[PDB]
């Protein structure tokens, strides 16, 4: 089985969703044919420079995935298109480009992390369209650190519900890639949607952000599973009850 997850948004406020992800490439992902992370893995990202301690624990869990013979994949989201080429060295995740044609026990699906399906949100597409050209990034990333951090900081207190995706921007992207599966994140509301592209049925498969449980998608040569399962691993016992 190939595996998908997205929307962590991992973050050292939240340790139990650090917990769960360990927890997660420990035991799951080690099963898998593949896993392929669509973006939003951390909350944040203003460079792989980043002295962080999350993000060397989570390399490092990663890393362990891909030693044991995972091959592991990374979409950037819209919360961590700043991670590059150190990072995936220090993971052993490829980095992958926006949109994927996959073969996926010979059916075929695009993935993506899913911001761009989001047209209905023009003033989003245009900063997105800022902080993804390659002079502006290498302008931002050549700050010092402490100042990226102050600007980031200062961005999230700032922005402190998600647009959904444009139906006829899902076929057009559907019928670009000639597919009948998409699997993305980003709009947090998991869910598998009937469509019709290329002539003929079609799906949409959405992630789950991992707020309280975690979520992935499972695909076999036999289905696609949309799966939620608690981060920790829930200790039975016994409530004693009455009749
Ligand atoms: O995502 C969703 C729901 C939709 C959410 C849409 N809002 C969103 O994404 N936000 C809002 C606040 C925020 C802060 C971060 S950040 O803290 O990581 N960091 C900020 C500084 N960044 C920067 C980079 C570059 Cl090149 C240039 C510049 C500068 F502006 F200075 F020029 C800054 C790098 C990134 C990342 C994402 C976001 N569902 O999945
Ligand atoms: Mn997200
Ligand atoms: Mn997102």
């Amino acid at each position: 089985a190939t595996l998908f997850i997205a929307d962590l948004h991992l973050q050292t406020e939240e340790p139990a969703i650090t917990a769960g992800f360990l927890r997660f490439l420990q035991g799951e992902a080690r099963q898998a044919d593949a896993l392929y992370i669509l973006g939003d893995l951390f909350e944040a990202w203003i460079g792989d420079d980043d002295p962080n301690p999350l993000h060397q624990q989570i390399a490092s869990a990663i890393k362990a995935v891909v030693d044991a013979g995972v091959p592991c994949y990374f979409i950037h989201g819209n919360r961590d298109f700043l991670v590059g080429q150190r990072f995936a060295r220090q993971s052993g995740m490829i980095l992958l480009a926006e949109e994927e044609r996959l073969d996926l026990y010979g059916r075929e699906v695009l993935i993506m992390h899913g911001d761009t399906l989001c047209t209905d949100d023009q003033g989003y597409l245009a900063f997105r369209a800022k902080v993804h050209t390659p002079w502006i990034q290498r302008l931002f990333l050549a700050l010092p650190l402490f100042i990226r951090h102050r600007i980031a900081a200062r961005m999230r207190a700032d922005s402190k519900e998600i647009m959904d995706v444009n139906p006829q921007a899902v076929v057009d992207a559907m019928e670009r890639h000639h597919v009948q599966w998409l699997i993305h994140g980003h709009t947090h509301r998991p869910a598998v949607h009937e469509l019709q592209a290329n002539g003929q049925p079609a799906w949409r498969v959405v992630l789950g952000a991992w707020h309280s449980e975690g979520s992935m998608v499972k695909v076999t040569p036999d289905d696609v599973e949309l799966i939620h399962f608690p981060f920790l691993e829930e200790n039975l016992y016994f409530q004693s009850h009455h009749h």
